[PDB]
């Protein structure tokens, strides 16, 4: 139907239909009578996957012939999404897929709805990794992705009485057709125990043993042959565990917990128990893994043919873990050991925010870990004696930069751990960057500055371009062909179109079909019924008082309260959406999203403003839910008080599918604004110099509500119950956090958010104009593709070259 | 390579390779560089598999478009085994796959060892439901086994410094490709509660709800291209399920704990609320998914179109559960009701033993399920005023009858319960069914004689005979044809073979081989040596008191004893036996198997005895080993007390596969000994009649001990610590129980049983007459075919014929 979705020739169709029909029958035991829309599904997923398997097999293969450089990526978060469309696309399999299927008598497009999302992420780190995934197979690297299966992911957010209420994530339940289950593959991971000195150095003993599963899924690379493997831990106890008897078979959940749920904390850490075996667990199995594949192929080349990548300090433990097996196992001394461990990790750092970093307390890594400890300890006082050599009599800087924590509790700093034992450590944009050197790393980086690197993030152009937006990927592809979705840089070939009147239509014309597509999709599974004529205002994202998702409720309220003054005077229509979830215990988070419902409640039924502004949240939103708004958005919310968002990355989706960008000079905005040109984004607010003036001089919230009639205004009405008439002190936290503890600054950048507001409804009023900047935006987004990231982690860090060459088919 | 195996034409073993390598290939994601024999044994499942499916999908159909009565199997156990053979046995697949596989450089029989036991079953009762199910679909009848998918079957016995250890059966590690998970018709099944009273009738409400899943696994026919189903249901946690957050989600395994484990306590009831919750799950489900297909298809014609068979009480809340939906639920009055219920359900009783009754606490019920308990209150209030009207004035009898217990604690009697609520109750073997009309159920059987019936049960020949012992299978068919197989009456035509020199050698050769196959067996898998000229005397089944595998031993030491008394005396070479496993808390079962395996520590150790006597506890006892250990036996040793074993049938697998029985009048050892004449069996012991004139008397064990000097010298011997020099004292529990509280009376047995094993040892001498003696057994074992006894079922409880037609393949 689209060029860029593929060949639908007819040899290959027929095959896909034959075989669709051999699964229905063989695999999934029904005939066409029987068959529901779901079993469809099935069948056509079973169908693709059988073409990535040869694939998968040669390229594994391939990496044991050739031997080359091994990128493991650890994390505890993948937010892979849905599967299907994902592998169509990267096999040139969509358009046959699609005739086969219609052919059939089905629609492929429904039973893509079928999936369930792989939500084994809460945000933006995890699905980093999972762009990078992709990244990495598409530049032929020899990547692993490893990780943990939870069996319950991300919960599934509902919305009763405007409140935010938690259901288990169940995603396995029908089955996940894209795994393989390696039981011949599990290693052994102990906890508890004791240290025991002999002769011949420590020994870890009475440990209890918990097992570790692995299951593999595909990864496969644009076009290029590459499948590569992301390798999910799942935890089973051993057949001889607490072996009255009914009760030691029932005692074995216990052991399998570790596997069970991912914890929905972002941005806030709490010391849990069953968190800390989670991050022990997947580092232990994982390396393992490592070492026993570097054999296959003495320690000094083991950092020659192995980088481990750490996404952020959770699996920080693969430091003093990677020490304990080459001391204690191959026998190693501590300089060489400590030689190879430096050499071979990697950091990369996500935040500045304080109540974010781990800090875990001793007596837990006592009690669970008592050997990492004793190697921790080691390895904190061997560095501080390197602290002290370079800055002789500088006590204080030894307490600063030291990994123990004194206080109340002792506790392990392990940012602090994490760069003592990398020789690389990056932040995730240029400002995070410079804010690292500078503020909370400042001590780090004097005593050793060639650590200290950036990598900005970026995204796939796959998934958030020519998956979710084939209407946009097509029309570019007319003018300049297919070469850029694997090298993003040619985008600002579009530049020589901004005056082109046929580009200009084709463009405004594809974001209204978004529109009307978005908009009945919301009345269709959600009952609610929008103007598709509107600007649609969005800012989808984690709830966070950094995010600032209230500023954006003082702007909905102000435009509602001039409507009412004035109710004869045009205003440009707006839906505004704002979807996230919060994390189960932020009850400043489960009240911002009450607020956005009440706000909804009254403006959403008010005759007077009828059709001009309506105010949505967005239920449940993750990736699958982000594939369908983001390409219907004209305007993009990016808010954060400057310097709390480290990178930002839904700005960098929005930003490749035609909305405009109203932001702070924060995070990867910065450098979004560098390339677009400051005239095409809607900057506003105060700079990171601006927030640190005003924290010198104290931040008084009341002298803004003095000043401000406007501002005042909403406050009153928030206090005396105008959006919760039968509870009138309903929103009485919120009224006292914004008037005396708001760590934000909410009201400081309130009068220029409005004005910058305001002139973005000033431009929509001319679509001609609009759609002009639209275009200099996506012709200027090329450096946000995540295969630029990938590229230099490769060359700066990993120390590999990136391959665009095909292995053969 | 033999005949009865099956045709491997060339069109048919180049298929099978190609679908082998497919399924290598696509389904298991590996390369033969990297294969392990388990990879291998998958692909073959996976190949022998998809043959079954179309037969699964045909039958199934035809059931729907014929709609004939449907027979509704209700069990808690399912004792399996292994599949694969099975399978290919019944398709006739058996020679092809064997040629297939070789010309792949495999060895089939290699493979076959890799799979797990399906160990869903403790014994008799659940491997009677399997033979069952294989007779049904043999005989064309429309019928489903029900039960729960147990994550943990029968633990795996270990013996360690002679005492018996407890593995968990993790069966499922490396999954089960025989099943059909369908999660499409998962059902609710609602626990707790309160009842309350409306103007229209009772409501059961403030439920906790628990999910079940169905897995579907095929039951093939014999060579009759009929495949029944066996649904299994599995424990699901509701979504919204206790919904701080991390544990809400980590409590969903209380739920699931339903389906976790198999209670491993046979002939002895425990009353535990899990047990409970089994039950009643299995029941609840299953009669939604019966009702379900019945209304697919007025309550009147529900028995015309089902049968329901309670395999014992385990499933009597069935008849509670259908009176509940038929009156709270679909409205029918009382009566109505309970004419429906009676002629659905039938009742199969398997022991006489008191302390395995089912007899539930009403504090239990009343918590669990109080609607269940309020209707069978009513139930009996009902049954008791129809006593009273046929036996007036006769308060005692109402006493004995009523379903309701007094006592201590108040409990329900659910055999009671069982022959009120079913059409028809039937005994498992002629002597059983006489003795339920006569003692337990007397009064039962005076108000309602027509309800009660005898079925004596039977076992599966093709798993029973060509399955385990293709040589055998052979010399039969070579001489008789292959029509026995699913007609076991025709052995009767081998008499003709009695006085044939061909055939005796024949036999005796194939025994030999057996003995020879099993003798290195045990040395290869447990390093044990053995004499294979030996008579192999054989005592395999669970251990239980009632089952005398003291007596057994009694006799070894007696073997012992004489030997080393006359050292230089011919007696005829032994090797012992025994095997079966133990319930985790039954002290006596657990020092039965301690004193076995010390009685060997002595004996195997004697150099005086040499290769004259072996003593051998066969470890793990379960449906693979049986398979490998009955082709092998010479001996078999059936010797329960007169009046407690309710039928066997390890009994009837030993007749079939050429071994001699010694055994009591007990059970179907009765008929037996009738099918084959006493002259052609071992029979020794006390009648039924002969223990209940020694109970009026009162049994004296001393009166034993002081008259038989050979007995007193072994009790001397174990009580001094012969049998365990470091631990004197170890056996003096069996002593004290065997001198003062004996209630299967070992002693008075000891006489009698000692010279019939001195005329088996004499036959033994003449190898010729040991055979024709064999072949009488073989050729008058044709009605302990549970075709036969499924028959039985079928035209005198179900009211269907049975059908031997063959549909389209
Ligand atoms: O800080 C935590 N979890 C974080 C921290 C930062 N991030 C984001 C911030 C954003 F700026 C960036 O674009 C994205 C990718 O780099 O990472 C995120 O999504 N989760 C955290 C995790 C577990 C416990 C406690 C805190
Ligand atoms: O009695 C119980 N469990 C039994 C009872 C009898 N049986 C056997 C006895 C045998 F004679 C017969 O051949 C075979 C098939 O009919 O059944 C058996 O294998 N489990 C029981 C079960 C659960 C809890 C308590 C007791």
């Amino acid at each position: 139907q689209i060029s860029v979705r593929g060949l639908a020739g007819v040899e290959n169709v027929t095959e896909l239909k034959k075989n669709f029909n051999r699964h229905l029958h063989f695999t999934l035991v029904k005939d066409r009578n029987v068959a529901t829309p779901r079993d469809y599904y099935f069948a056509l997923a079973h169908t693709v996957r059988d073409h990535l398997v040869g694939r998968w097999i040669r390229t594994q293969q391939h990496y044991y012939e050739k031997d080359p450089k091994r990128i493991y990526y650890l994390s505890l978060e993948f937010y892979m999404g849905r599967t299907l469309q994902n592998t169509m696309v990267n096999l040139a399999l969509e358009n046959a897929c699609d005739e086969a299927t219609y052919q059939l008598g089905l629609d492929m497009e429904e039973l893509e709805e079928i999936e369930e999302d792989a939500g084994l992420g809460n945000g933006g780190l995890g699905r980093l990794a999972a762009c990078f995934l992709d990244s990495m197979a598409t530049l032929g690297l020899a990547a692993y992705g490893y990780g943990i299966r939870y069996e319950f992911g991300i919960f599934n957010q509902k919305i009763c009485g405007g409140w935010q209420m938690e259901e288990a994530d169940d995603w396995l339940r029908y089955g996940n057709p894209w795994e393989k289950a390696r039981p011949e593959f599990t290693l052994p991971v102990h906890f508890y125990g004791r240290v025991e000195h002999t002769s011949q150095g420590a020994k870890w003993v009475d440990t209890q043993v918990v097992l570790a599963m692995p299951y593999d899924t595909p990864v496969p690379g644009y076009r290029n042959n590459v499948v590569n493997t992301m390798r999910l831990w799942s935890a089973k106890a051993p057949n001889d565990f607490n072996l009255g008897y009914i009760q030691a078979v029932l005692d074995r959940n216990l052991a399998e917990n570790i596997s069970r749920v991912l914890y929905p904390n972002d941005n806030f850490f709490e010391g849990k128990e069953l968190r800390l075996k989670q991050e022990y667990f997947v580092v232990a199995a994982t390396l393992q893994d490592i070492i026993r594949r570097f054999k296959s192929s003495n320690f000094d080349a083991f950092p020659d043919k192995v980088a481990i990548q750490l996404n952020d300090t959770h699996p920080s433990l693969a430091i003093p873990e990677l020490m304990r097996v080459l001391v204690d196992l191959e026998r190693l001394d501590w300089d060489k050991a400590w030689e190879v461990t430096v050499k071979t990790c990697a950091y990369t750092n996500h935040t500045v925010l304080p109540e974010a970093l781990e800090r875990w307390p001793v007596h837990l890594l006592e009690t669970l870990l008592p050997r990492h400890l004793q190697i921790i300890y080691e390895i904190n006082q061997r560095f501080l004696n390197r602290v002290a050599a370079a800055f002789p009599g500088d006590v204080d800087r030894l307490r600063r930069m030291s990994l123990v924590e004194e206080g109340a509790v002792k506790r392990i700093n392990m940012a602090h751990l994490c760069i003592a034992g990398s020789h690389a450590v990056n932040g995730v944009a240029r400002i995070h960057s410079e804010i690292l050197k500078k503020t909370i790393f400042k001590d780090f980086y004097e005593l050793e500055p060639h650590k200290f690197q950036n990598k900005t993030n970026g995204i796939t152009p796959r998934r958030w371009l020519v998956l979710c937006n084939p209407g946009l990927a097509e029309i570019i592809a007319e003018r300049i062909g297919e070469e850029y979705i694997s090298d993003l840089d040619q985008l600002r070939k579009l530049l020589s179109y901004v005056d082109d009147e046929a580009f200009i239509r084709d463009v405004a014309k594809v974001k209204q079909e978004n529109k009307l597509k978005f908009a009945a999709y919301l009345e269709r599974e959600y009952k609610v019924h929008i103007n598709p004529n509107s600007l649609f205002d969005v800012q989808v994202k984690r709830i966070h008082e950094y995010k600032r998702q209230l500023l954006n409720c003082l702007h909905v309220i102000t435009l509602y309260n001039r409507i009412k003054k004035e109710p004869n005077k045009f205003v440009v229509p707006r839906t505004v959406m704002i979807g996230g979830k919060a994390a189960p215990g932020y009850h400043m988070a489960k009240m911002i999203i009450k607020l956005i419902t009440a706000i909804g409640d009254v403006v959403n039924h008010d005759p007077v403003v009828g059709d001009r502004l309506r105010v949505i949240f967005l239920e449940n939103y993750r990736v699958s839910l982000a594939e369908k708004v983001i390409p219907a958005a004209d305007l993009s919310e990016q808010i954060s008080t400057a310097g709390t968002e480290a990178s930002g990355t839904g700005n960098m989706k929005f930003m490749l599918n035609g909305a405009l960008t109203i932001g702070t000079m924060d995070g990867a905005n910065v450098e979004m604004a560098e390339e677009a040109g400051e005239e095409n984004f809607f900057i506003f607010g105060m700079r990171v110099e601006d927030v640190d003036r005003l924290d010198q001089r104290g931040y008084n919230a009341q002298e803004y509500y003095d000043r401000i009639p406007e501002l005042r205004q909403i406050i009153e009405q928030l206090s005396s119950g105008f959006f919760s008439p039968k509870q009138p002190d309903l929103f009485k936290d919120i009224v006292n956090m914004l008037m005396h503890h708001d760590r934000f600054k909410v009201f400081a950048d309130y009068e220029e958010y409005v004005k910058c507001q305001e002139r973005v409804s000033a431009l929509y009023k001319n679509p001609r104009e609009w759609t002009r900047m639209v275009i200099r935006n996506i012709a200027t987004s090329g450096k946000f593709s995540s295969d630029r990231t990938i590229a230099q982690y490769a060359r700066e860090i990993w120390g590999v070259e990136p391959s665009r060459q095909r292995l053969p088919a």
